[PDB]
């Protein structure tokens, strides 16, 4: 067993989970790359389609973990199952999960992601089996679908809606986007960067294929989409489906002239889902935010919309030296006037103190009942205050359990077009 | 082998071979990474210690171009003889300073490291008693408070013998201010100090009982009962805490001192084990504006600064504690500042590591760092340590905790 302590309260958990982790976290007794973005490329099958003695155990141990799960492990429908998933693998080198196993393993890999402050709602995922999904125009409908189910007018709704599995890697589903909704990047002639600067090579993708960009500094962008490993397609999310938010500040009335917005539904579609060694390459999945993603990653990293510099001119502050912290003080305001914008439009948002404190409770929860609660304190602790929230003070035991969701190359380095 | 590092802000990538020199363990095994972990896990025998001195020695000669010299093997004989002799051996001058810099110099959790070459070493291993500590950490507490101008210092007391002779400072900073639990529950002073002012309390200290009394000087010399002594008031440099807008925070009374001065930790060198050795060096804003005063454990002073900026403290999402936090500070850095008294703000002390840990992967192979450590308490993501991948691991000579000693201490008192 494994403790870790919380140093403000001194409660003590005591893991044992961690005994089923099965992929390494890139550390040793030696060195802990703890801070490193992708620590590991270890996986549970190869680069691509496995022999039988490759796949076969990997479905086993997860068909056992399901039927574990239910308290049915042994049972007739088990041991079937067994017999189904070896007939499946001897003719198609692949297996086909049932409606139940796929919603389970949909769960579980959201409810195993270390990274995720969030996971309190792990079991309140609402999962849409696209797997018969054959075409971008199809992929496109299912997405639509989605978002507009998760957005449901400001009330958001976890959801994931699952493309079909990888085969041979040549019929690849992939969302090129790296989210559903995100705004473009233009690069300007002077030298610099019109909108948001993470999607410059994207936005310049996708001009690359014949998007006409409005260039502005809030244009949705196109989505990208790749069906049965074909060439992608460009498809246009209607607008009524994107739900944006005017940024606007409870005190400063000059902060609306900023003239600043974002969306209300983070979507990552870029990720790999990975249950019993199978790969969903495409599985779009949508929370709701926690309100310093926008307000100090998306306006204040340096390469990213840089805004630090505006709202601190407006706000009369000596921008002369770092000492008088100038940054820090109109970082807190931007934060304040998100929050205050998402809440005002009834836009589904969470504070940084509130998220943290729920993933406290969570943390608990997980301890008493599963034994343990894999977390990567880099991740979890908010980008700004930290110590003022409880994850600071809470020490995390980082392990790999499978199902997961995975990071997975970018489609451009690897696609050969037609 | 080697291992790559990069920055997601810069894209700059570093080359890491210097953690092929690593040593003890990380408490990260393959399949678990333990690294927000405070600390992750009776003295050497003749066997364990002849390999250790011998790495050091090496190391030590191989820095000052020396390797294999003539007077190299002479010095691994002599310590070889000590050793075979007397069970342990004692360090050259010249080790021991450089022994105590590169202790520094491998402190993963610090952030202050581009500093490393430039500290004052006081060699203390002729000090027998506890009046004779107290001497040498008044001179050091002088030397390093310097009117305000401060600088970097180590004092480096008689090293474990038998383990039964142990110097300890039992103080855990030089300088810090007492905390008193009162009937009701509240604390009066410094609530992270409470357990060591009981025990001074215990020792014969007369307590002020004040929000700001300095602590005195509990002092272990030769494995003996330890012993108070009162630090001279002119010797602690205190700056009163104001705020450049707010008139009205100088009516909350606060001050801090502003010499840090770390005295509970372990000089581990060449297998040689000096436990006690006090340090000092100058703030970051933060450790004393962040935590030391808005830790809830500690003086937690976000709700009384909160009340007099008339936030909206009904809802989190006000992010009263946020915009409490930041204005204290500013008052912290504007004090010192005012006072002419060395401090670095955060943004500073994050943009000078970058640099270091670059000029370190350059001319040393590498830069052990712990991110957890480095990234500063507050506005992580906008200073730049926070976009830095960084390695993990442990060498030597380093910085080691070691148990509080009035947990393993035996009196010999009465
Ligand atoms: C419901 C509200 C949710 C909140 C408030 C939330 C919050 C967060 C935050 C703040 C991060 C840090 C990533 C970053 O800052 O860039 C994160 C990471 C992550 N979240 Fe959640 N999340 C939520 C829902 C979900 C759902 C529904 C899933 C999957 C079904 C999920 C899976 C993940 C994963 C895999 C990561 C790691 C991403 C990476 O490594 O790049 N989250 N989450
Ligand atoms: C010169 C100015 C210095 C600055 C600005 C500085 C800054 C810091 C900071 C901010 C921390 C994090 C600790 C915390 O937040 O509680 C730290 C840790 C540390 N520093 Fe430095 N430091 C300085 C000098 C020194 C010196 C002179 C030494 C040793 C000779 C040293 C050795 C250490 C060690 C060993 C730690 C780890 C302490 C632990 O693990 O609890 N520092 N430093
Ligand atoms: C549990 C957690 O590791 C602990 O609160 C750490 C986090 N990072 C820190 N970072 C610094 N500089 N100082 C600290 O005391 C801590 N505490
Ligand atoms: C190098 C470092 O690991 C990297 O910048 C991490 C740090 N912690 C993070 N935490 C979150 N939530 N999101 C991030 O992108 C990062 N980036
Ligand atoms: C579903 C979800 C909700 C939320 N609030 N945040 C996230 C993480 C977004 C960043 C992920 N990385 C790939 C960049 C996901
Ligand atoms: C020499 C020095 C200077 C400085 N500015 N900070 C420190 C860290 C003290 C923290 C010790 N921890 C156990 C809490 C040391
Ligand atoms: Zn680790």
């Amino acid at each position: 067993f494994l403790k870790v302590k919380n140093w403000e309260t001194e409660v003590v958990l005591t893991d044992t989970l961690h005994l089923k982790s099965t992929l390494e976290t890139g550390c040793t007794e030696y060195i802990c790359m703890g801070s490193i973005m992708h620590p590991s490329q270890h996986a549970r099958r190869p680069e691509d389609v496995a022999t039988k003695d490759q796949l076969f155990p990997l479905a086993k141990e997860f068909i056992d973990q399901y039927y574990s799960s239910i308290k049915r492990f042994g049972s007739k429908a088990h041991m079937e199952r067994l017999e189904e998933v070896n007939k499946e693998i001897d003719t198609t080198s692949t297996y086909q999960l049932k409606d139940t196993e796929l919603i389970y393993g949909a769960k579980h890999a959201w409810r195993n992601a270390s990274r995720c402050v969030g996971r309190i709602q792990w079991s309140k995922l609402q999962v849409f089996d696209a797997r018969d999904c054959t075409t971008a125009h199809g992929m496109f409908n299912y997405i639509c679908n989605h978002v507009k189910y998760a957005t449901n007018k400001g009330n958001l709704r976890s959801a994931i809606t699952i493309f079909p599995q990888r085969t041979d890697g040549k019929h690849d589903f992939r969302v090129w986007n790296s989210q559903l909704i995100r705004y473009a990047g233009y690069k300007q002639p002077d030298g610099s960067t019109l909108g948001d600067p993470a999607n410059v090579q994207f936005t310049e993708i996708c001009i690359q294929q014949g998007w006409k960009p409005p260039r502005g500094r809030f244009d949705v962008l196109p989505l990208l989409l790749q069906a049965n490993g074909n060439d992608p397609e460009l498809f246009q999310i209607p607008p009524e489906l994107v739900l944006e938010v005017p940024i606007r500040h409870p005190k400063f009335e000059w902060f609306k002239d900023l003239g600043l917005k974002w969306y209300g539904l983070p979507a990552v579609s870029n990720m790999l889902l990975e249950i019993g060694g199978l790969e969903f390459s495409a599985c779009p999945f949508s929370g709701w935010y926690m309100g310093t993603e926008i307000g100090v990653r998306d306006y204040c990293d340096n390469s990213r919309y840089n805004i630090l510099e505006e709202v601190a001119k407006k706000m009369n502050l000596d921008m002369r030296k770092t000492s008088s912290l100038w940054k820090d003080q109109a970082l807190v305001e931007i934060n304040i006037a998100v929050l205050y914008s998402f809440q005002s439009d009834k836009v589904t948002i969470v504070d940084h103190h509130s998220a943290t404190e729920s993933f406290i409770k969570h943390m608990e929860n997980e301890y008493r009942c599963r034994g343990g609660c894999p977390a990567d304190w880099v991740w979890i602790v908010p980008p700004m205050s930290g110590s003022i929230t409880p994850v600071f003070h809470q020490e995390m035991l980082n392990y790999r359990l499978t199902p997961s969701f995975e990071y997975q190359p970018d489609p451009w380095n690897t696609h050969v077009w037609k």
